């Protein structure tokens, strides 16, 4: 077991798993934006940089919606990405603080500017599900 909070998938169609309706990430990088995503142009530096480590992602922001949600479902949909998107728990005050309890447990940094992140501001952990309804964070790093 591990951390669980209220929030699923921003899309089906990230799901892998669909015997269970859920995404099922294995030693995925993760990835604690407190804004909202909507530019692509904007992750492509932590898109490159998982991508050459070979490991998943999980975005957790404010919202991430419009052409970088787009892309992100289509290129999940094709292959060429493997990714999962869900919004941050709680609201106001609530939310900046339960995004760094996440951070802290995965070991990463709440995002300085999303386009100079780094795999050192990422978190990490053993694995990740994600359903309709919640994510639960498995022994986070």
């Amino acid at each position: 077991e591990g951390m669980q909070f209220d929030r699923g998938y921003l899309s089906p169609y990230f799901i892998n798993k669909p015997e269970t309706g859920a995404v099922e990430l294995e030693s995925p990088f993760i990835l604690l934006a407190d804004k909202k995503i909507s530019n692509i142009r904007e992750m492509l530096p932590v898109l490159e940089a998982v991508a050459k480590a070979g490991k998943p992602l999980l975005i957790i922001a404010e919202d991430v919606e419009g052409e970088a949600l787009a892309t992100l479902v289509v290129n999940t949909m094709r292959g060429i990405v493997k990714v999962a998107a869900v919004k941050a728990p709680g609201f106001g005050d609530r939310r900046k603080a339960m995004l760094q309890d996440i951070a802290t447990l995965t070991g990463g940094t709440v995002i300085m500017e999303l386009e100079k992140a780094t795999l050192e501001d990422l978190g990490q952990a053993k694995r990740v599900v994600i359903n309709k309804d919640t994510t639960t964070i498995i022994d986070g790093v």
